[PDB]
């Protein structure tokens, strides 16, 4: 029956309400190595909800808060990431859930807040995003227990991988350095997201480099033949995923 579940998502997207509305009183505030734990009841599982800390990038010195978070999302001690998201604010939630699914981890999005979109005058249609995303999004109004209730335990325990759709689509020299310096990682982790942490490390994120073993130091030299091939790699790859963000925002979001 074990299933470890970790909580994501933005600071104030109704995360500790989702938190609290599943777990009740069952929860044990303890600490890393502040962590927050809770128990609750599915018909195949007995859930560890594993609470994050609030964030907007898995990538960047800033707070203690972001680096744990980052770091428990790569040690793949969970089975399942629940990624509680902010309807009224997609574009700007979306950033976080793109770096869940190009790291390739099994996770269900937890669509929330939609009644405040809905009186904010969007509509999300479901049904695209989960097609574009490529994994389950479940509407939801984190306040009310009846609609909590009404399928997300139910979508936990058919939970599967994601779905293998295209995301962001980089200039191929940013894919054949990524590439290079995935090669010199240690090859426990996964391919997918050696090439991922690659990318982050030529974009300048600090994080990244803890998980690339020597490929930290051939930063430079990959960076000269990206440079004398486009003006500026780091930019390249924040353009391309803007056009992936804005082109789901866009099919996805409606009039009411
Ligand atoms: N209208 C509406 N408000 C919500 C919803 N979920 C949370 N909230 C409200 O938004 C505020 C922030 O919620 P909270 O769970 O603390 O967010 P956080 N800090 O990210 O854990 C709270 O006042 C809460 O009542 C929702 O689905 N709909």
């Amino acid at each position: 029956k074990k299933l470890t579940i970790g909580l994501i998502g933005n600071p104030n997207s109704g995360k500790t309400t989702l938190f609290n509305q599943l777990t009740g009183s069952r929860q044990r505030v303890g600490n890393w190595a502040e962590r927050k734990e809770g128990q609750f009841s599915t018909t195949d599982h007995q859930v560890t909800l594993v609470d994050l800390p609030g964030t907007y990038s898995l990538t960047t010195q800033t707070s203690l808060d972001e680096q744990i978070a980052c770091h428990y999302i790569l040690s793949g001690d969970a089975d399942l990431l629940i990624n509680v998201v902010d309807a009224s604010n997609l574009e700007r939630n979306l950033y976080l859930t793109l770096q869940l699914l190009e790291l390739g981890i099994p996770c269900i999005v937890a669509l929330n807040m939609l009644d405040i979109a809905e009186k904010q005058n969007i509509r999300i249609e479901i049904d695209a995003l989960s097609a574009r995303l490529g994994c389950p999004v479940i509407p939801l109004v984190a306040t009310d227990t009846k609609n909590v209730q009404f399928v997300l335990k139910l979508a936990i325990d058919r939970y599967k991988a994601n779905e293998n759709v295209e995301l962001v689509h980089y200039a191929q020299p940013l894919l054949n350095e990524a590439d290079s310096l995935a090669k010199v990682m240690p090859s426990d982790i996964p391919l997918k997201q050696r090439r991922w942490l690659g990318l982050q490390m030529l974009e300048g994120d600090i994080y990244s480099r803890a998980y690339a073993g020597e490929a930290s130091q051939h930063l430079d030299a990959a960076l000269a033949r990206l440079r004398n091939e486009m003006d500026d790699p780091a930019l390249h790859i924040a353009d391309a995923r803007y056009q992936c963000i804005a082109a789901i925002c866009d099919v996805v979001s409606n009039t009411l």
